[PDB]
This record gives structure tokens, sequence and C-alpha cells, in this order.
């Protein structure tokens, strides 16, 4: 099924897969082990479909939120980095890759969405969501729009939904209560209603996706976009004069983006687990390896202390971490797949006008929530506290 | 050594030891086992001395702060209640009696100090410490005084010392740094200076102890005192019309009392551990058992949910919990002994004029601070997070 003496890697197509392929080439040059990097469509859905019967890649990269589900299904090898290696990465990042108390992936970098704006069109970007409609009116008369971002993935709309009170699964006292979903409270309704009204009032199009928003911003047709570190390098090439800053407030509250830790897991069925460990620990998670990936598409705030110290002075990373501090770490519980699936459908149905905000979010609450909560082991409860600790996250924040 | 076929219990003399002896009589009726309740002076210092020689009581009652030291020293038997019993008490109270992964006592009640005032002498209690001098001046002209409280035990002066920034051990990210004490910072100096100034300006006396303050308040000789729930029954008998309220603010900041969980530990040297467990679970931690103790001297907010629901109606308990929310849970680390010794010494020396506030607190820092910072095991780091969770604690104060 999976080939012995070689490595296959899956990583998302928005990441620096060519940079990662360069790291694979250095690995092959030094060790003779071929590394093949692929970026399949819907890889986060395909992985569980293929790993169950011993197929799929040796190493899978994704934000940490999906890994709990994968671990629960028996798809991931427990990783065993030694103490000396663990000490090289920020503790917070290790805490984000624990499931049932075991380390189930190597953390790579911390991601959060920021407001990206065209400094020539918009020297003083808006501090609030409320002022965007008027900004869009002014710009439309000059042949431009105010804001375009991916409306097809709920990750991008979440910061606005969470701003005034929306939440996924209630986190409290080291545990996530899967009975208690906050996608249909007053805050979530207010946030999604604001988005839907932007669309009704012709300030945004319900069909806008990642590629459309990126092309619009990068060609100078829209003054702002919402995106993560990975997007910066294409903007660099476009020569649009851009800034990266704090997301706008809504009802006076900060936007609250979900925080992701890009992570690399090892397939439980891989016969190359030690080659995977060697590649990840000794090639990728080095200054040189991370630089290779980062130069392709920026990673955000990297888990490796030594390299983060170099990246810390970048204002764009400062903005990323400011937005992250205002947001919250994604849960990694197996119920996250159902949550994302339910919220994606609700946002698209409401933005399209097929459903009211209230009906869409009521359905999403029902479909995301479990009927009753379950047990959390002590080592995991500790991990949960640690990823909710500002002082723990602060080790990276100050860099 | 400890006598087999009998239970000796130690409890502090301010508590309901006669009520506890009544629970003992019921135990004796059912089991044939005589229960002797004693209330030795400075029992929290005597226990570790006598228990280290295999002597002492079968069961020791004290606030949870001293129990980490006792457990570390090997003086306490591990508690293993079954899930059915555990579910009867608030989780937070169990979390307070964990030490390095083991339950080392049965929790009984949550204690915090409050401001107690004579409503006939003082209908409107002061919101600030700063207004007490002027208040004392008016009352001295009427043959009374404003405030008397125990200045001999640092437990009672700590809320003022901590108000403007004083702290015991620096607490961050689930861990205490025992090298970093806050008994000699600007906030601690300000608080102790204010107390010492009250004495210098003849608004308080340095020799005022527990007995002097209680007698003066209950005989109507002074207008206010500072004390815990246990004191309310003697005030009831005195017929003084009293209120229990929030502690005064200092420099605009809440007074921060240390919160204690009265707990019952089993002596590791006891040959009666199974009897002691049965006494505690099946006789004391019942509605009827806690009622007997509480009717003698109030316990505070009890750990037993069924009885706390019955006591939550009392405004004096609400006040106790408001003060606790403003304060901090006591650490249970072994170094707490040295901390209390250090602050006890400083307050007495400053109040007597034996040393200046600065010199006393300089010595306290040296006496309280460890030479190095020990590790924190993962189990205790978790318990630390749990006892600092406002949602965890909130389950009680909602009652
Ligand atoms: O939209 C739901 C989606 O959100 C997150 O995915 C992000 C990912 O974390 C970023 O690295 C990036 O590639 O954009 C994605 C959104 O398109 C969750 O990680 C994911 O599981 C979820 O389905
Ligand atoms: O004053 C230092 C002393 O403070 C605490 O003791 C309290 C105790 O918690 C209450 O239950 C009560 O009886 O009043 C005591 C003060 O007299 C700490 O628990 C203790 O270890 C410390 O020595």
């Amino acid at each position: 099924k999976i080939e012995e003496g070689k490595l296959v890697i899956w990583i998302n197509g928005d990441k620096g897969y060519n940079g990662l392929a360069e790291v694979g080439k250095k690995f092959e040059k030094d060790t003779g082990i071929k590394v093949t990097v692929e970026h399949p469509d819907k890889l986060e859905e395909k992985f569980p479909q293929v790993a169950a019967t011993g197929d799929g890649p040796d190493i899978i990269f994704w934000a940490h939120d999906r890994f709990g589900g994968y671990a629960q299904s028996g798809l991931l090898a427990e990783i065993t980095p030694d103490k000396a290696f663990q000490d090289k990465l920020y503790p917070f990042t290790w805490d984000a890759v624990r499931y049932n108390g075991k380390l189930i992936a190597y953390p790579i970098a911390v991601e959060a969405l920021s407001l990206i704006y065209n400094k020539d069109l918009l020297p003083n970007p808006p501090k609030t969501w409320e002022e965007i409609p008027a900004l869009d009116k002014e710009l439309k008369a000059k042949g431009k729009s105010a804001l375009m971002f991916n409306l097809q993935e709920p990750y991008f709309t979440w910061p606005l939904i969470a701003a005034d009170g929306g939440y996924a699964f209630k986190y409290e006292n080291g545990k996530y209560d899967i009975k208690d979903v906050g996608v249909d409270n007053a805050g979530a309704k207010a946030g999604l209603t604001f988005l839907v009204d932007l669309i009704k009032n012709k300030h945004m199009n319900a069909d806008t996706d990642y590629s459309i928003a990126e092309a619009a911003f990068n060609k100078g047709e829209t003054a702002m976009t919402i995106n993560g570190p990975w997007a910066w390098s294409n903007i660099d090439t476009s020569k649009v004069n851009y800034g990266v800053t704090v997301l706008p407030t809504f009802k006076g509250q900060p936007s609250k983006p979900f925080v992701g830790v890009l992570s690399a897991g090892i397939n439980a069925a891989s016969p190359n687990k030690e080659l995977a460990k060697e590649f990840l620990e000794n090639y990728l998670l080095t200054d040189e390896g991370l630089e290779a990936v980062n130069k392709d598409k920026p990673l955000g705030a990297v888990a490796l202390k030594s390299y983060e110290e170099e990246l810390a002075k970048d204002p764009r990373i400062a903005a990323t971490m400011e937005n992250a501090q205002k947001g919250e770490i994604m849960p990694n519980i197996p119920q996250m797949s159902a949550f994302w699936y339910a919220v994606r459908t609700a946002v698209i149905n409401a933005a399209s006008g097929r459903q009211t905000v209230d009906a869409a979010l009521a359905a999403a609450q029902t479909n995301a929530a479990a009927k009753c909560n379950t047990a959390t082991c002590a080592t995991q409860r500790l991990a949960n506290f640690l990823v909710h600790s500002s002082n723990n996250f602060g080790a990276i924040l100050s860099s």
C-alpha cells in the first residue's frame, strides 16, 4: 500500500509546497530517501477515507483542529520526540497537538487571519466593520470595492461571527462541552446578519471564493481582503503596496479569529515512521528548512524558537499574533468535522438568501452539537488549559 | 503511638468541635468506636511535629494550604472515594485537596474573611480602608472604637497587604515560582504601612488578638471586626445587630483575602484509616453531620452540594463568597509554611515598632523565598489550573 524506504507528503495547496519539496530534495541528497510532496484537493477529507485501509501519505499537514478526529479513528502514529527536541519548539505549540494526552503531530507554525489592505487605495484602513458599507459606496464610484474575502469557507467569516459572542463548543475549566454550541446565540446571529446585509446591500457577492478574492486584491480592484500569512508572497509579486493589520471591530468588540497550528502527522499505517521522524525533526524543523518553506509561502509565527526570533521583527507577524491574541485556539475534538460542515452550510445558505440567518444558524446548532458531553483525561485537560493560557501563548507573542 | 479501635480528631478551637463531637456520638452508636475531638493550640504546627514521629490524631482538620506540605512529608494517607461519593461534593473542593496526583483529604467547606459591622453603631459600613481613621475619631468621642481584628495572625492582615499588589509566590501558567515572592513590593509596603499608621495614629493596638477583637465586637465596644463564618454564632448569642459585607477597598482596589478549603486529612500513621474514611464519608459529609457542626459554628460554603443548596439562602454566605471571588485561593505548596512564618514575623515586628515596614518586609522576602525553583509535576499543574478557574469555583458561589 504505502511504499517502504520513501516518503509521500500531503500539504494544502495554499501552503509552500514547493519550498517543502526543496527540503525533500535536501533530504534525498543527504540520505538517498526520495520525498514526494503532493497537494490533493480536499486532502483533509481524503486522508481519513484512504488511511483507514492503510493507504494515503506517510505525512499529512493540516491545521491542528482535524487531528483529534484522525487520532480517534486510529489514523495517526504517536510521535516520540526526545526532550532535547521538544525544548526547541514553543510549549504552546506542543500543547495544541495533544489528543487523549498523547502527542499526535509535530507543530510547525501558528496561523491567524488579519486584515490586509491596499495602502494606496486606503491609507487609513477602517477600525470597525460598521464603516465598511460607506467605504464601499465611496469606492464603487471610483471603480473599486471595499472588501473581498472567501465566503465559501466558514474559517474566514468566523472572526465576525465570534466578535459579539459566537462560539463553537463552550470551552470552560479545561474542557469543551460538546452539548453547548454557540453558533446560534445573539452574538453569532448579529455577526452573520451583518455579513448577509453587506451582501443584500451589494457591498459583497455571496459567490466570492478564495481565488476570486485573491485576484481582486492582487490586481487592485478591492481595497481590502481577509487572509492568512500564506497569502503574502503572492501579494509581494503583485507589487500592490499592502499593509497587514488588526481586524475590524464589530459592536465595539474585537473580531475573534480561530487560531490554527499547522501540524504534521504521521500515518499509523506508514512503514516509514522513523524516516518521517527524521525528516520532520532534522530537516524541516530547522532554521534552513523552515526558511525554505517560508520563502515560498509564509508560515506565520513558527514553532521553532530559533527561527521565530528572526521572524519576530516582521510587522506582518506582529499583526498576525495581535489578531491571534484577540481570537481563540481551535478545538481539536473529533466533533470539529461536523461543526465545520454545519457552519459552512449555514453561512452559504444565509449569504445566498436561501435561508434566513435564524433558520440557518438554528440548524447548524443542532447539527454541530452532541446530545451529551463525554470524559476528558487529565493529561488532555491540562493541554486544554495550556492552549487557553495567554501567558503560555505569550512565549511566542513577544518572540 | 496511635491507639487502635478509637478515633482522635484535631480541629481548630474557633470551629464547631462540640457539633463534631455529636457526629462522633452517632458514629460510636453504630460502630462501637469512641471518637474524641480535641482542639490543641497551634495545631497546624503541632501536627507535623507529632505526626512525623508516628503519633497524633487519626484525623486532622485544617485549611487545605498546610496539607501539601503534610502530604509531601508523607504524613497523610491517600483518599480514594468512589465516583458516587465524589459526585456529592463540588469538583473545585476536591481540586483544592489534590497534591501531586493524589487526593490527600476530604474537603468540608470554603472559608473567606468578611467585614463584620455593628448596625446600631454604624448603619453604613465604609467602602474604603482610607475612611476608617476619621470614623474611629468620631467613635472614640462616643466611648467606642471603629475596628478591631486579630493582628497576630497574618491571615487577617493579608487582605490589606495584597490589595494594592502584594502576593505570596508568583503564579503563572499553572505554576508557582517559589524564588519570586511579592511580600516586599510597592503594594505590600503600602498595605502594611497603612496598617502600621492606624496603630501609630491610635486607631488600633498592636497587641489586639482574636480574643480581644471578638470580645470587643460582641460586647458592643467596637464597631467592626474582620472574621470568618465560624465567628457568627457567638455574635448571634451576643444579640449585637450585625451585618456581613464586602471588605473595604484600599487604593481603589479590592481587599484580597486568601481563600481556604477546610479539609479533613487522615494520618498516614493511623491504624484506623478505614474507620476514619467511614466517619468522614458516611457520618460527617452528610446533610445531618454538616448541620450538627454548622449549628455549633458556621462552616462557610459547604463542599456537600445537597447541604450548600440549603445554606445558599443565607446573605452572610453570599458575602463570604463575594470576598472569596475578590481574593485568591491559597497555594498548597510546602513553601507556604515559610511564607506564613515570614509574614507573621513581619507584621508583628512592624506593628510593634520593632522594625520599620521596609526592613520587616525586606526580611520577609528573604524568609519566604526559596533558594531555587523546584519543578511542578503535571498532575499538580492541572490542579493549579483547576483551583484558579473562575468557572470551577463558580459552581459553588452559584450554589
Ligand atoms: O473553513 C473551515 C476550515 O477552516 C480551517 O481551515 C483553514 C486552515 O486552517 C488554514 O490553514 C487555511 O488553509 O484556510 C483554511 C480555510 O479554507 C480548519 O483548519 C479546517 O479544518 C476547516 O475545515
Ligand atoms: O495566619 C496564618 C494562617 O492562616 C491560615 O489559617 C487560618 C485558617 O485557614 C482558618 O480556618 C482559621 O482557623 O484562621 C486561621 C488563622 O488564624 C492558614 O490556613 C494557616 O496555615 C496559616 O498559618
